[PDB]
């Protein structure tokens, strides 16, 4: 599952969508890239993935299917708020603030239209 993080995003900022903006930026924005960031929205995808991996260590998680992929969680937006349904267990309430952290730091960073695409060499 992947295309319910969008949402977040969507949720946070309705006049700009990241697949059509923040998409393939920094290294670590996108889906995979890696290495020093270039700027401070880069920065909230670098922590997007270590959250994933928070989520991992946690017990719940260690004994459900070794897989934060497809865990598909339910949510919602709303006054520029992202909603998830409070039923998700320890993983799955992790895994959802894990997505919605990551659309609130994009909303609170600049973003750097030169930035993107960058090339891995510079990482």
């Amino acid at each position: 599952a992947l295309w319910q993080f969008n949402g977040m995003i969507k949720c946070k900022i309705p006049s700009s969508e990241p697949l059509l903006d923040f998409n393939n930026y920094g290294c670590y924005c996108g889906l995979g890239g890696s290495g020093t960031p270039v700027d401070d929205l880069d920065r909230c995808c670098q922590t997007h993935d270590n959250c994933y991996k928070q989520a991992k260590k946690l017990d719940s998680c260690k004994v459900l299917v070794d897989n934060p992929y497809t865990n598909n969680y339910s949510y919602s937006c709303s006054n520029n708020e992202i909603t998830c349904s409070s039923e998700n267990n320890a993983c799955e309430a992790f895994i959802c603030n894990c997505d919605r952290n990551a659309a609130i730091c994009f909303s609170k960073v600049p973003y750097n239209k030169e930035h993107k695409n960058l090339d891995k060499k510079n990482c």
